């Protein structure tokens, strides 16, 4: 058959691996073992098609993902928690009950660490100490990070250290191997016993370490909280140094992946936590020889959660931790450039081009990053490779789930209403549009041809299809009109039928970008005009494409009488009486960013609109809210942009009535990105 090759890192862990192997043979997918010297050798193997997997610490998933390895975290350990047990843990500083020093007197003491470059055992502590000024270190140019740590503590045990002598002084073992990544005083448990045997005044481990090593003697220990205090070991929640991503199984980004999951999945039930076999995949935990704890998988794991395919290590660790690990590899001083020009995310050719113009006009204050899929933006902002993008009400939801917050929102009422008080509401209306001679009524759509802006957007889909999903109570939307068009929709479906494409080289029909013709508010309007019976859209869409407000081969001659609105139920009405005949009133499009960037781009974007707003300084050179009826970067309807009060969550912005429609609706068939974020934002 096909045997998944698992890499190991110690004789003990090797035995472990094989024992499982024997038992995992008659399985569809089988297992095999490959011992190596260090976790780093195992990474190279897998990368060089010599191995197939291995579970790493967060600090090491970060390396596995770096080039030329670029491994992918396919599965994540799960831990016992009260909130709900997910894929994360806590870093604590454990000391002896009775000693008196506070985290503030750590200087001069001795310490015990799990392994160099590990999360709880070194990254959180050292970085936190470098952060607090306790340890002096400006960058790799002020000296090695070890040299500093060794000048802080008197002696320590850092399994993995090779530069500083003192960092191996407190280690127990053979003079030649007492400072290894598998040495006795290594890992969470080793680091604990190191502290136990007086070799250290502190141990940097995870919230469970003291429990899986000396349960009945917990009262003889305390935690060293950040605020200067000491607290009982069971108070890790109100006294830890951080929360990190659980260890993960990393592998090559290829067809195998899927299969391995099969091995680890079958491997779970048969040898899981509730297992009966004399064999355990996870621990079990508790007192025991440190040399036998955390083999292949930490004894504290209780499951393995499959990781959404869109996930890459950098996404996995989170922007803060990932930047921390960076901090200690590169010098600082430098930076400055970058952090003072918004990196706007453009989607499609038409947008980059408009953005390009904005980049030069802003003389540098704005640089652009083109992507093809509007969701690509979100992921680029999460990683920090991008700072901001204005999303439609429906996508703001996903951006929110992904951790991005709405900081600025467009207003459509009056270019002079973004600095309001009582006049607080900012919104627009969704409407169903049809022809004059047309014999289509909202209750005839049982088989008419329809036009949608893009799948997932407020007016062209969420709201419309929402009214169906709420009615029918069904999730299948493709089979409700004989045919229509809604970008981003199933290339081979009734709904892409009416769609026209790009027009040239590589098709591009039904794509969710300006590239596809019927894409967007006016695109749909077109489709109605030349191909369908109904168009779902904004309340001002009709007026924008009529009245010489557009000179496209079609709209060139359009009047807003050759169109009528479809009133929720019953009749039709003048395209002007939308406040009385609309599908719904919705949340205005918004600029979204990382919570920590809110201060900057909300300020730099104010300086910009000032220069290129509806009535701005240099509107002559460039205007942020104009696009040839194609709503590029911002919706043409935008009169100005208003600041969303600091601390506003996406849910509070989208409004409840609306928020409720996307949540459930989005449950019908979640997008790739939405599974990957939900995985991050806890479960
Ligand atoms: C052991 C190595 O495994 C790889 O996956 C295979 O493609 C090669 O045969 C090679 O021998
Ligand atoms: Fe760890
Ligand atoms: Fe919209």
């Amino acid at each position: 058959k096909s045997v998944i090759r698992w890499c190991t890192i110690s004789s003990p862990e090797e035995k472990k691996c094989n024992n499982l192997r024997d038992l995992t043979q008659q399985e569809r997918i089988s297992l095999t073992c490959v011992q190596k010297a260090t976790y780093l050798d195992c990474i190279k193997a897998i990368a060089n098609n010599e191995a197939d997997a291995i579970s790493l610490d967060g600090g090491q998933a970060f390396e596995a993902g770096l080039a030329p390895y670029k491994l992918k975290p396919i599965a994540a350990e799960v831990y016992e928690h009260t909130e709900g047990s997910t894929t994360s843990y806590y870093a604590v500083a454990v000391v002896k009950k009775g000693t008196e020093f506070t985290v503030n007197d750590l200087q001069g003491k001795t310490s015990c660490h799990t392994g160099l470059g590990r999360s709880a055992g070194w990254n959180i502590p050292i970085g936190t100490l470098l952060h607090r000024g306790a340890i002096e270190w400006e960058g790799i140019e002020s000296g090695s990070v070890e040299q500093a740590v060794a000048k802080f503590f008197s002696a320590s045990c850092v399994p993995g250290a090779t530069i500083e002598q003192k960092l191996c002084r407190q280690c127990k073992g053979d003079p030649k191997t007492k400072c290894a990544r598998n040495a006795p005083y290594s890992g969470y448990s080793g680091a604990f016993h190191c502290l136990k045997d007086g070799k250290g005044d502190v141990a940097f481990v995870k919230h469970t370490t003291v429990n899986e090593n000396a349960p009945d003697q917990k009262d003889e220990y305390e935690l060293l909280c950040l605020d200067g205090s000491r607290q009982p070991v069971d108070n890790y929640k109100t006294c830890n140094w951080a929360r990190v991503a659980a260890h993960a199984v990393v592998a090559r980004d290829d067809n195998k992946v899927e299969d391995i999951w099969s091995f680890l999945s079958k491997a779970q039930s048969d040898f899981g936590v509730d297992t009966k076999s004399d064999f355990h995949l996870f621990g079990p935990p508790g007192k025991k020889d440190p040399v036998l704890k955390d083999l292949l998988f930490k004894d504290s794991a209780i499951m393995l959660k499959r990781v959404p395919s869109l996930m890459d290590s950098q996404l996995y660790l989170g922007f803060e931790y990932y930047s921390a690990i960076q901090s200690m590899r590169k010098d600082q001083l430098t930076p400055s450039p970058r952090e003072n020009r918004i990196q706007w995310c453009a989607v499609g050719k038409d947008e980059k081009s408009k953005c390009d113009r904005w980049s030069v006009v802003s003389n540098g204050d704005v640089e652009c990053t083109v992507v093809d899929e509007t969701k690509d933006c979100i992921i680029k902002i999460m990683k920090g490779e991008a700072d901001a993008v204005a999303l439609d009400g429906g996508l703001v939801y996903t951006a929110g789930v992904c951790g991005l917050v709405p900081v600025m929102a467009e207003r459509y009422d009056d270019e002079s209403q973004c600095s309001k008080t009582d006049e607080r509401p900012a919104s627009y209306f969704a409407v169903a549009v049809a022809r004059k001679d047309s014999n289509v009524n909202w209750n005839n759509l049982k088989g008419k041809k329809s036009c949608h802006t893009a799948v997932g957007r407020t007016a062209g889909w969420v709201i419309p299809m929402g009214l169906i999903h709420n009615r029918t109570g069904t999730c299948n939307f493709d089979e409700y009109f004989s045919e229509g068009c809604a970008p981003g929709s199933p290339p081979n479906s009734r709904l892409c039928q009416l769609c026209q494409g790009s027009g040239g080289i590589p098709p591009e029909k039904c794509v969710a970008s300006s590239h596809e013709k019927y894409f967007g508010y006016t695109g749909a309007l077109r489709c109605l005009v030349e191909k369908g019976d109904v168009a779902f859209i904004q309340h001002s869409t009709v007026e924008e494409n009529t009245g010489g407000k557009n000179k496209a081969d079609w709209a060139k001659n359009l009047q807003m009488d050759d169109f009528e609105l479809l009133c929720t139920d019953g009749r039709r009405a003048n395209v002007m009486d939308y406040r009385e005949c609309n599908l719904a009133e919705v949340p205005t499009h918004a600029v979204v960013v990382r919570p920590e960037k809110a201060n900057k781009i909300r300020d730099l974007l104010e300086r910009q609109e000032k220069r290129f707003g509806v009535n701005g300084s240099e509107k002559s050179k460039f205007m942020m809210f104009e696009s040839q009826n194609k709503d590029l970067l911002f919706k043409d309807l935008t009169k100005c942009l208003f600041k969303v009060r600091e601390g506003t969550t996406y849910k509070e912005f989208l409004g409840d009535k609306f928020y409720t429609v996307i949540s459930s609706l989005k449950t019908c068939n979640p997008s790739d990105i939405l599974q990957m974020c939900s995985f991050l934002e806890g479960k």
